[PDB]
């Protein structure tokens, strides 16, 4: 199944595309060649922190669990909120559909 995703990315603009249910948001981005500078250094590996995506509160609170391996990286992320993830680390389900992600 497929569902609609908006990025708002980091100069205000809002890009809409459709991701797969069980797609990471780093897979969204790469699949629909979303023009997100810098977005997914790493391709996945926790490695870097420039899949940071900030979410709505309805959908982080629902999330999976966070890893310490992630959390210790996201701690080093520009605009680092209590609604933040590595992007990369998020796979969608139908929760998802219509959210807005926002990339600091
Ligand atoms: S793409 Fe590098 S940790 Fe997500």
């Amino acid at each position: 199944d497929k569902i609609t995703v908006h990025f708002i990315n980091r100069d205000g603009e809002t890009l809409t595309t459709k991701g797969k249910i069980g797609d990471s948001l780093l897979d969204v981005v790469v699949q629909n060649n979303l023009d997100i500078d810098g977005f997914g250094a790493c391709e996945g590996t926790l490695a870097c922190s420039t899949c940071h995506l900030i979410f709505e509160q309805h959908i982080f609170e629902k999330l999976e669990a966070i890893t310490d391996e992630e959390n210790d990286m996201l701690d080093l992320a520009y605009g680092l909120t209590d609604r933040s993830r590595l992007g990369c680390q998020i796979c969608l389900t139908k929760a998802m559909d219509n959210m807005t992600v926002r990339v600091p």
